[PDB]
């Protein structure tokens, strides 16, 4: 059912209004149109924001809604990159939301940040590679993100390529969506008990996933940490040792199990013998020793990375190498 009519000006909740234009892509499936402040012109195919629109009933969307209101409003986004002296931070902006009525049903959408390509669309034009430069300054700037969400009570649980989109305007700028099946894993400062949470069903996505996630337990920060390792290697190397057998969860999680517990091993399937980025193992080995309600030393983690882009005689100057 077609949730609006094509140039339909929307009004927010805080009273602004924006114009609807045609349906893009944004990596996911979702109703999506790209949006822009209403004007006397069409929206264009530039448009800087999107708009998001799901029955009110559907979950994801409000549980994506209540994250954007809590953690990514323009101006506490902007206060972090000056106090933390980011250049950025890949947090989508939230612009507003409201609730639409069409045909006796209720919508509620959301206005966000438009962005260009995801990664996963860019990996696989690149023949399922990205160099070690530009998996050490990918993972620097999503080391920033899962700091500020974590230190904003929440965890992702689904990093991926796929959920990685560029900055329309600069294809250095690397940004983190989709947090329909995010999870508030220290409301106002409580920590969630190592059990299941049964207001949750997602496990992630099963190559990427956590062992926490595959023991059936809420995601905590560590898990956002074991994701982005296990993203790390199949960025570098086109492949995970699991990947085989995805439909088989206890064969997925009993190898990451395995090469945990012997991290050594795991450098040895994935690189050329004797050939492996040193701080790929020193990183994964750090957050082998975080506990489920530890906080992560997220500088340590930085600095590893760090450490490996002056091994390859460079330095983090912010580019992506696209």
């Amino acid at each position: 059912a077609e949730q609006f009519a094509v140039g339909e000006i929307i009004t927010d909740m805080a009273a602004a209004a924006w114009k609807v234009g045609l349906p893009i892509g944004q990596g996911g499936f979702g109703c999506i149109y790209l949006a822009d402040m209403n004007s006397s012109e069409s929206v264009g195919s530039d448009a800087p924001c999107v708009v998001k629109v799901e029955p009110s009933d559907n979950g994801p969307l409000f549980t994506e809604l209540k994250f954007y209101q809590r953690a990514a409003k323009p101006e506490q986004i902007q206060k972090w990159i000056r106090t933390r002296k980011l250049k950025y931070l890949g947090v989508p902006k939230y612009w507003g939301s409201g609730l639409h009525d069409k045909n006796g049903k209720s919508y509620r959408f959301m206005i966000m940040d438009r962005f260009g390509s995801d990664l996963q669309k860019i990996y696989e034009a690149n023949a399922k590679r990205f160099s070690r430069k530009t998996v050490l300054q990918l993972s620097l700037r999503i080391l920033d993100i899962l700091e500020y969400i974590h230190e904003h009570e929440y965890v992702h649980g689904d990093i991926k390529a796929s959920n990685l989109l560029l900055n329309y305007k600069n294809p250095d700028q690397v940004y983190l969506v989709d947090y329909g099946l995010a999870y508030r894993y220290c409301p106002e400062g409580v920590h969630k008990a190592y059990a299941a949470d049964p207001k949750r069903c997602h496990d992630g996505t099963i190559e990427f996933t956590s062992i926490d996630a595959h023991n059936g337990v809420a995601p905590s920060r560590r898990g956002d940490l074991e994701i982005l390792g296990y993203c790390m290697i199949q960025w570098l190397t086109g492949h995970l040792p699991w990947e085989d057998n995805l439909k088989d969860p206890k064969y997925v999680r009993d190898s990451k199990i395995r090469y945990r517990e012997n991290i050594a091993s795991l450098m040895d399937k994935c690189f050329p013998a004797a050939n492996a980025p040193g701080e790929i193992a020193k990183y994964m080995e750090t957050v082998k020793l975080l506990d489920y309600t530890e906080k992560p030393l997220y500088e340590n983690l930085r600095d590893i990375l760090l450490q490996g882009l002056k091994a390859i005689g460079s330095k983090d100057d912010g580019k992506l190498d696209l």
